[PDB]
């Protein structure tokens, strides 16, 4: 199963928790706060914890959900709580879309691949019967090779008391309680908006706040998604551009038996392309 690591032993392979940036010398790629380590010739990702549940619901789904587009779980340390994870080393999308740290913008068609990915990803969890609550361009990781990994397993599954997940990414249905696997194709549709615009999902000094309130604007014909295109690419071809924002339309839908499944998500993204 996972590598069942001592407490002392990720203590010492991030350098006593170094919380300084890996750019200053120090072990943090960011924020629990997640940690680069070192552990037999391999780079890690540690996260400890800073609950209980969300981690043991981790490990269970992990155990269970193996695939090239899931984040891979290598140990845990519960001893005196830490995640032990295969090392993503170009972070996350969200942050290589604002092209945080200097990094390039990524092109049209990484982004294609990215998108194609992320679905194959989530693709996996649905036919594991498993939901995972809280999609976002934050929780998509990306490997050496730009390769898109889900990741955070912690919120992973009907109607709940407790409503956990981002706001500016959930279903209006996950608002109001529910648990449906139709809210996780809801969030994706925000996810391929925040690729096609490089924006974010949410922006308080934005006008509109919200990315998914773009769609009526381009319904009302008030504007087009011409107009909304990363200018940061040079790559984009308008009939690939128009197919990705046709599947994220779909995904948009208000009324959740109306979106597609996760299945005609990813038939549609490999035919874009
Ligand atoms: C704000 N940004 C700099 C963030 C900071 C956290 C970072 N997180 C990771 N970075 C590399 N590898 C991994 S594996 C794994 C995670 C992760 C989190 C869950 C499992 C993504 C970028």
């Amino acid at each position: 199963r996972f590598h069942s690591f001592s407490f002392y032993e990720l203590k010492n392979v991030t350098n006593n928790f170094d919380e300084r940036p890996i750019s200053v010398g120090g072990n943090k790629m960011g924020e629990g706060v997640v940690y680069k380590g070192y552990v037999n010739n391999t780079t890690v990702a540690v996260k400890k914890l800073a609950l209980k549940q969300q981690f043991d619901q981790e490990i269970k789904v992990m155990a269970k959900c193996q695939h090239e587009n899931l984040v891979e779980l290598l140990g845990f340390s519960s001893d005196g709580l830490c995640l032990v994870y295969v090392y993503m080393p170009n972070g996350s999308l969200l942050d290589r879309l604002s092209c945080l740290d200097g990094t390039p913008p990524l092109s049209w068609h990484m982004r294609c691949k990215i998108a194609q990915g992320a679905a194959n990803g989530i693709n996996f969890l649905h036919e594991n019967h498993h939901i995972h609550r809280d999609i976002k361009s934050a929780n998509i990781l990306l490997d050496e090779a730009f390769t898109a990994k889900i990741s955070d397993f912690g919120l992973a599954r009907v109607m709940t008391s407790r409503i956990v997940g981002t706001t500016a990414y959930m279903a209006p249905e996950a608002l109001r309680g529910e648990i449906t696997p139709k809210s996780d194709i809801y969030s994706f549709g925000v996810v391929l908006l925040e690729i096609i615009t490089g924006l974010p999902a949410v922006d308080e000094h934005r006008e509109p706040q919200l990315l998914l309130d773009i769609k009526e604007e381009i319904e009302d014909e008030e504007k087009t998604i011409e107009d909304y295109i990363d200018k940061k690419m040079n790559d984009a071809d308008s009939t690939s551009v128009e197919a990705m924002y046709s599947v994220a339309s779909q995904c948009l839908h208000e009324k959740k038996n109306k979106r597609p499944d996760i299945k005609k998500v990813q038939q549609l993204l490999q035919e874009m392309t």
